């Protein structure tokens, strides 16, 4: 057909459209029905599309992705994984990317010579093992992974898999792009198919044009509070529309990206200009030529069914602030200064921060400079501390140049390194102290509890770049800018105007300095070596077999009340540290979880000694008198990051089961890899009937099945015994996961070893 290269780094490696045009007229002739864009691509990239049963919501589909993108706080243990498989190298295009390690503390340049020295363990391991089994490696400096994605490997038509929740950032290219733990990774860097369960698809119209101070993310804050974040469970979250071409291809990303609050399996928008733009303008103009001859393909059909339809006006929509500590409490920017102050949160604002891959592209470090530049025009700086993080090191280097930045610096802000930095708490923070409440506004995306600077205690608000701005620039949520007046130093008062900007340079992007790392593919002759000693990183041990008996007297270890997010279960920030040692890493499990016993958070009656102390302690003290143990847990437990360190970390100490009334889809795809067993209640309101004191038998393993549901044994300690049954999704792929411990124990077997 066309040779066409996947990448400027991989010229050997050619689209597909053919194979996807081909298997898109398999499945229709199957169907015989109009096709969303997501069935489109998602059943064009089917193992067997002509044997393949396809029911939204119900069969799991055997799938081909074209590529892997992993970050360096999630490749550690992917690669830990892929070297216990034994295999000698990767099957399909991979990458490493190095953000989400560099601290801010000082700023650009001095924080990034800083993390390569205390993170030169890390670095060298994910270098090293990305040269021996042929992953690209991006060095730390580079960008944020979603930001380098869509700049570099995101394609119309792609199905990409990232270990990162955000991967669906690749949904603003037309990309089907998928978030993944670890173990999920290393089934395609192997070769085998990867499963996921047949989405069901949320079409969102678009309709109207955005105008003024509203901007894309407003629409992705709009539907998280319509949705809330466990409306797209288990669908595709596709948008269409006449409101579509009002938008820049970093905007739609943005709009992607956040789906993730929302617990969406990924979200897209059809191939259009905007796109094709976004792909000359980064040296793929043969992409996108090549993609309008296969355009039909890269469309929804006419009248295809959505599940569930929500329109949304872009002309009525209004500027959106969400937060406090759920990214689905959403407020328009005009009420939240009365809310905030009906309800108790810190009015003064003491840090406004922009960046994230949510929205650190080009076209928001304009939009916010032109926030700016009015109150530079006014002799103004910021009232609130403030901080820029560039998504990639070709956006800092073009805004430097552009202007940019020294407007950004010159109202008072600090430029960070181009890395996740504050988003993921690794930010030395010393203006407040613990435990002190205080409010901060990002143009992030989560704004869970303890997440950004360890404080539980900070009211973290997201929103839009140029919001952060003009809040900064005011210091205070009563501050709407599209109504209020500032004063200047002139005494005069002035309004802020709504922010314009190129959404690209006009000028070609300036790429800024080297930091691919090809792999060598010749020699891959690297030893990876592990010291014994480190503190950093372990080789990983196989997890035992299933015993062939049943789960009796378990003990519970917590029954968690209300929200319970993967930042909850195992933190980021400074445990980052340890994401390739787990069982350094296991001292952080379940810290945050509020148990319902007490209201407290790492507080937990040791049911041996009768003393309430750390989760983690009490469930090493367990382990070590193997005591098998339980938690329980309330609606959409593992809401969030993609970490397989919260599944990996309850079975490393002694774990076997997870009981919840819900489960996010990442978080109950990482449990049933690493052996545990993810179990809902069959009715709800039986959470009720568990108390911490309880003692479980989980019966029925041995003829565990799909969906045939398994027995629960309440037994309570005045000798009363309940019978409850308990829902599972395991299909017999996933069943032969739990009976050899691990999915990477059954690969292994299959080995022929
Ligand atoms: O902890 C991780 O390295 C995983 C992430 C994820 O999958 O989203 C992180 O980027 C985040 O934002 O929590
Ligand atoms: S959400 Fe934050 S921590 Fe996760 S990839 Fe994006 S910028 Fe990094």
């Amino acid at each position: 057909r066309a040779k066409v290269a996947m990448s400027h780094f991989e010229p050997h490696e050619y689209i597909r459209y053919d194979l996807l045009e081909k298997n898109i007229d398999i499945v229709r002739k199957r169907l015989n029905r109009p096709l969303t864009l997501s069935e489109k691509i998602v059943y064009g990239h089917l193992d067997d599309p002509a044997n393949q049963e396809i029911e939204r919501g119900k069969t799991y589909l055997r799938l081909r992705p074209d590529r892997v993108a992993m970050q360096d706080a999630t490749a550690q243990m992917a690669m830990l994984q892929f070297i216990s498989s034994g295999l000698p190298k990767v099957a399909v295009p991979s990458t490493i990317h190095c953000d989400h390690l560099i601290e801010a503390q000082l700023g650009g340049e001095k924080d990034l010579r800083r993390a390569k020295d205390i993170n030169q363990e890390v670095y060298n391991f994910l270098a090293t093992a990305g040269a021996k089994y042929g992953v690209g490696f991006w060095r730390p400096g580079s960008g944020i992974i979603h930001q380098i994605i869509l700049e570099n490997y995101a394609y119309p038509g792609v199905l990409l898999i990232g270990t990162d929740s955000h991967t669906p950032n690749g949904g603003g290219l037309g990309g089907i792009c998928i978030g993944v733990g670890g173990a999920d990774a290393v089934d395609v860097m192997a070769g085998i198919p990867w499963e996921l369960k047949c989405p069901k698809v949320i079409g969102v119209k678009l309709t109207g044009s955005l105008s003024g101070w509203t901007s894309p993310k407003d629409v992705i804050l709009k539907v998280a509070g319509i949705l809330t974040v466990k409306g797209g469970t288990g669908a595709i979250v596709e948008y269409h529309g006449p409101g579509v071409d009002s938008i820049s291809c970093t905007g739609m990303a943005t709009i992607c990206n956040m789906g993730a609050e929302i617990g969406a399996t990924t979200s897209v928008f059809p191939y259009n200009h905007r796109m094709k733009k976004y792909l000359s303008k980064t040296g793929r103009a043969d992409i996108a030529n090549l993609a309008d001859e296969f355009k039909d393909h890269l469309v929804p059909d006419s009248g295809c069914h959505y599940d569930q339809l929500i329109e949304i006006n872009l002309s009525e929509l209004k500027p959106h602030i969400n937060g406090p500590f759920t990214p689905d409490l959403a407020h328009p920017v005009a009420e939240v200064g009365s809310v905030a102050e009906k309800e108790g949160w810190p009015l003064d604002i003491r840090v406004g921060l922009i960046g994230s891959c949510t929205n650190s592209s080009y076209e928001d470090m304009g939009r916010s400079a032109a926030v700016a530049k009015q109150a530079l025009a006014h002799g103004l700086k910021c009232k609130s501390q403030f901080t820029i993080t560039p998504g990639s090191e070709q956006i800092r280097a073009t805004i430097e140049r552009d202007g940019y930045a020294q407007v950004l610096r010159d109202v008072g802000g600090i430029v960070l390194a181009n890395a996740c930095g504050p988003c993921i708490g690794q930010w030395d923070r010393k203006d407040i102290k613990k435990g002190e409440k205080n409010t901060i506004v990002t143009s992030y995306n989560r704004n869970f509890t303890g997440r950004n600077d360890a404080n539980p205690e900070t009211h973290a608000f997201v929103t839009s770049p140029e919001i952060v701005t003009a809040l900064a620039i005011a210091g205070t949520l009563k501050f709407n800018p599209e109504t209020d007046f500032l004063t200047g130093k002139d005494g005069k008062k002035f309004k802020l105007e709504a922010p314009d900007a190129d959404e690209l340079p006009r000028a070609e992007f300036d790429p800024g300095q080297d930091t691919y790392q090809h792999p060598p593919k010749d020699s891959s002759g690297q030893r990876v070596d592990v010291s014994p000693t480190s503190q950093r990183l372990q080789l990983l041990e196989p997890f035992d077999k299933w015993d062939g008996k049943d789960l009796e007297d378990l003990q519970i270890l917590i029954k968690v009340k209300g929200k319970c997010t993967t930042d909850h279960i195992s933190a980021a920030g400074p445990w980052l540290k340890f994401r390739g040692h787990l069982d350094n890493i296991s001292n952080n499990l379940l810290i945050g979880a509020i148990n319902s016993e007490n209201r407290k958070a790492n507080s937990v009656r040791n049911a041996v000694t009768q003393e309430f102390g750390p989760v983690p302690d009490t469930a090493r003290y367990y382990k070590q008198h193997g005591i098998r143990w339980v938690v329980i847990g309330d609606e959409n437990y593992g809401e969030g990051s993609s970490r397989e360190h919260s599944a990996l970390e309850p079975r490393f100490l002694g774990g076997r089961a997870i009981i919840t009334k819900s489960f996010a889809r990442i978080h109950e795809t990482n449990l049933k890899k690493q052996g545990l067993l993810p179990l809902t209640f069959a009715d709800p309101a039986d959470y009720n009937k568990i108390h911490p004191v309880d003692k479980l038998t989980i019966q029925g393993l041995k003829d565990f099945a799909p969906g045939k549901p398994l027995t629960c044994i309440i037994k309570h300690p005045n000798g009363t015994q309940e019978t409850i049954l308990l829902n599972h999704t395991f299909n017999e792929t996933q069943i032969e996961w739990f009976r050899a411990g691990s999915a990477l124990n059954r690969m292994k077997e299959l080995q022929q070893k």
